């Protein structure tokens, strides 16, 4: 169910993105 909280890698790069 916390599958949805695995986006931390877009959460990593916030200055990349």
């Amino acid at each position: 169910s916390p599958i949805y909280d695995i986006n931390y890698y877009t959460s990593e790069p916030a200055q990349k993105i």
